[PDB]
């Protein structure tokens, strides 16, 4: 009735919780959440942001070039991923970093068979640095990712209950026929087109990954 | 001077608060293409201490906290290089870490060729070794491409013992023996001048490279 | 009075001549046509399609794996990249081809910065592979392509003159949307209506219209902001 | 009289059917024979060929140059692996796809020591790419492939009940190495056949097209042509 | 007029000389003459033999397995080619090896249109490793690597000079080795260049200077054509 | 009460007998005495040089390319050991710390413990992957890497004396004071500051390994 395997999106505010940097209480209470929910039996890979420290868009409104903006967003995934990998271990959790651009011994390459074999052996397999190239958005490399590893559906990680009056569950068309907002742009249309359910859900509510991942009707549900 | 090794602080990029600060990056990118279109070869190591120690306070692994420094490094080489380019200067980033899609790697050999080439070389990655400082990069690489000082660009400028009163200016490495360990033995062992000086002050890196009396400059 | 370095985009109609395969008759003509951009002094870049093999999209519709599909694909486009190689070599022409898909013994990883040299110097450049990512087609990586590089144009060759109403000389991005036009794909469009990339739609297969419209003549069809 | 463990060689034939591109009811059905190879315990290498996309020799005699032809033809094979994973995975078998090109990101490299241990693990290794190199053929990838990973026989699979006399004719039931040569008969290129016969590797050619033969063939029946020293 | 691409053959004889090990000695003096191809304009690659220290073959016949024994002695070939670079280096030539084992921090892998660019470029290729496959030789790489970069022929660097009867041979076809079957080629190897129309010249290059003779296309040793 | 896991160190004399190349009759010896231990239940590692290739001591060659030619060297007389050993029926599995898969799989001292602990023999290659290193320094590094109770220098002619014309038990403050060269400098400082027992023993008197090991009183044992 619930979900296998998962992909979960963790914006740069679940890293810094609203401020710049990286912030160790929020990311040690990302890593029990996921603790928990491996130790459960589900398979969980993590797709990291990096709002945190850079934006390409925010950065060419800057002056800056978008491309140069781009890559400096990815690294800063890449730091993200590592920090959460770090409190994962401390927490018994085996990780598997993946980088999109190949870094050297920083962490392993997008090899996407053997990421989905590390979730066939109970490890934590996160995608860093996006997709390795700009113009993209992490959300959209959450749905790439979510569909390549054959993931049973993305979870819009938020720091909210919801979808907005709240929702309990939507369709894809409706999303677009209302306007609303949550999930990004780009990354909504890679997932209706190829039925992805988007679950959108309060991950610093201790517990929640633990119940939407067990199935519970939490969050906003978009299906089909 | 003919080639400089210009080394910079995280915090040249930061302006005291976390992340970076537009306004401090576009100073020193100014001041650079001065020195650039002075005649001289420069090249830059970058820190990446403005992206949080905190990494050790935590408890994190010694060899992940190194790689968020090196990828730190490679963030603010990033920034510099836009801002450069602004500034009508052509640049060049080589990173210790092998990325290949957002920079070159590290050959110092093919890094003489640039500034030769008038361009600018940015190190990023510091050394893609964990345990290693930026200071024991900059001192590291400034041998390696044959760089005639290493400028330590600090937010004072060049004391006794302050840690009250007194400046100082010109010493030697064996007198000495501030420059950070590793790095200071690395440069006394082979020759390395090293000239500390203030680059927030609008004109001195242009200053520094002539070689006007401004800084201290540590001689053998 | 035109454009600088430009995009142009291959579907594998171009190299199978609407078959399966290889119609070396076909490439030909498109290497021929290419070269007379090159040696005209513009800087070009290519997308390789893989059309005359498989789509990863047709191939689950038949029951295999989209993903498998998808990769079979855009091994497909690196095949297509190394025929369009050879043709070209004969007109003369020094090519660069870099996959998505890291290979390194059959050509370059995409290296865009290194790309954006290799067109400084006057060679051609084939990005094969499409992104290196399943689910994403040719026409998205061709316009992802040409902002990376900086393109100044995305010129998509098609076997007809243009876009027409059922000949279109120029439309914007949003009319496009409100006419629900024939277009170029519609996640490659938005990507590039959302950067403000032009594209031209137009025939490379009749001699001359490459040449004619690098040198900036009206020809085809141009989305512009 | 039971091979321990095999290695097949699946020309371009078993994946477009004789013409251009993928026949699925032709490999499925070729899937479906492998798989019941697999159930009955026994260690299955597979080296896919790329006869339904490209031959390098057959574009240079069209202009094109023989390198680059022949990673053409090379990485189609690639196509083909990935094929028969597909529908092998449907049947029910585990399968590693090992490529000479290295691709690391559509399959594990050539690791000839590791190969051997998936097979031990039950697994199925498809060899795809050949050999990665120009100048060679996917039957010399059958032998070295075999002999490195001490496959105890080469089964060539074709569409014809085995290997003919005169080229239509009868059907030989076993020859050795020796006599093929003094025969004049073709049963997998002169390249691969001597890197057989120097090296005292059995061939069997048989039709696997045929439903059961492969696994009769495995169990030690006289089904075939073989080919010993 | 003479060769403008050749692929030089060493065999792990021209780095140990009489047995097994390194001789700087012999090492050095075919280091002396590659670097006169390499400034008399022609394009060198050199593929590296290994049996100065272990024999595919004559390990197995020994109890040992074969196929660790052929990378064993694909490995050798690698020191031998790293010793060879060395010597081309003190010579003033620029060299680029690259393994059919890829190996990363001991030198590039085997990058076929890099090894090309690189004699485009002037500097010599080392091909070490062989093929990185076990059950083949050496002179089996040196034809598919002369294949592979486009090479004019292949010039097997024999220690006696020619091809004999029991009388040296100046001129002679593919065909017609066979049909005489005459000693020095090997069987694959001579079938590869043969299929394909390679031409290979066997010579001594502990001679003065033969390969810039022969890279000018003076008659000497024994030329192998189509 | 004798060592639980042990780091034998095999000079290049060990395969060739003294002169260049292999000497299968020495690597026999040598095979055949790793197989005594592996039966009375011991964990072992061995570190391989390759002294017995590029013979004496002329390391004209740059240093970085010598030191190659020494590690490749010892990959070779690796496999040469792995082959000789599965002829004794002893399983083993080679790591390189020079990257090269296709011919025997990384080294990751947390994977070679486990070769350990499942009754396996790891063969450590190519020393350190690096310059600048001897067979001596890795031997020290590697038994540190995988918890060793000693390293097993393993000598042609047993014997530590006072004066060149026996010891039995020495100290690492002696070895220093009383001139003794034992093992290497870098290596003998690496074992000496982290209390890791030396035994110097002659390794080709049948039966010295496997009363080592359960702990008789041979060989020269230079204890903390
Ligand atoms: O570089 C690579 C290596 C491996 N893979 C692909 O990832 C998948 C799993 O790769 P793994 O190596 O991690 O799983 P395994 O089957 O080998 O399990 P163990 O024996 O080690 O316990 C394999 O199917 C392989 O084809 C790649 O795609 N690229
Ligand atoms: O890893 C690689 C790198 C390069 N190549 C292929 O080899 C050729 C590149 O060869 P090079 O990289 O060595 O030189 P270059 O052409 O790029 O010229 P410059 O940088 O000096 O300006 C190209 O044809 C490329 O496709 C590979 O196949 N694999
Ligand atoms: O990259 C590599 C890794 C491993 N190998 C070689 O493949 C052989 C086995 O390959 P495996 O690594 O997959 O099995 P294993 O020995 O580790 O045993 P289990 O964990 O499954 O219990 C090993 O002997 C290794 O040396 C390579 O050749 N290349
Ligand atoms: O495929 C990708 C993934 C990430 N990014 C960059 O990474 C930054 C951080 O990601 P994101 O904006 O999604 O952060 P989030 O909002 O999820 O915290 C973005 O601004 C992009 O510039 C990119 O360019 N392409
Ligand atoms: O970035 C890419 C580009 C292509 N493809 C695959 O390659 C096929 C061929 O691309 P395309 O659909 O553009 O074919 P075209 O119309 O260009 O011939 C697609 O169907 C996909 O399955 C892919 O997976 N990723
Ligand atoms: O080691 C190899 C294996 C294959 N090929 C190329 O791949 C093509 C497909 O292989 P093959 O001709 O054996 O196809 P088959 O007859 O097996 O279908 C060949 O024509 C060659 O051009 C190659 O170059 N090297
Ligand atoms: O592709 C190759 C080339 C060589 N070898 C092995 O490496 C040894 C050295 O090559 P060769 O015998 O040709 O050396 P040569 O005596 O010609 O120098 C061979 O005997 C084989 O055991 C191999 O396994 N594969």
């Amino acid at each position: 009735s619930g979900y296998s395997r998962v992909l979960l999106k963790l914006g740069g505010e679940m890293f810094g919780g609203g401020q710049v940097g990286l912030d160790p209480d929020v990311v040690a209470q990302v890593a029990r959440q996921i603790a928990d929910v491996v130790r459960g039996g589900v398979q969980i890979a993590v797709v990291i942001g990096g709002g945190n420290f850079f934006r390409g868009a925010q950065l060419q409104q800057l002056g800056m070039e978008r491309t140069r903006s781009d890559y400096m967003g990815m690294l800063g995934t890449v730091m993200n991923s590592l920090a959460l990998q770090d409190f994962l271990e401390k927490e018994g959790i085996v990780t598997r970093v993946q980088t999109a651009i190949t870094m050297g011994q920083v962490a392993e390459p997008y090899l996407p068979l053997r990421a989905v074999r590390h979730l066939e052996k109970g490890r934590v397999v996160i995608f860093g640095a996006g997709m390795g190239l700009p113009y993209f958005s992490t959300d959209t490399t959450a749905a790439q990712r979510a569909l390549e590893i054959g993931a049973d559906v993305v979870l819009m990680a938020k720091a909210v209950d919801g979808v907005f009056e709240l929702l309990t569950a939507v369709s894809h068309r409706e999303v677009l026929d209302r306007g609303l907002r949550v999930a990004d742009a780009t990354a909504f249309s890679l997932c209706m087109d190829n039925g992805m359910p988007i679950l959108v859900f309060n991950l610093l509510t201790d517990g929640n990954i633990a119940r939407a991942v067990r199935g519970e009707k939490i969050g906003t549900l978009v299906t089909t």
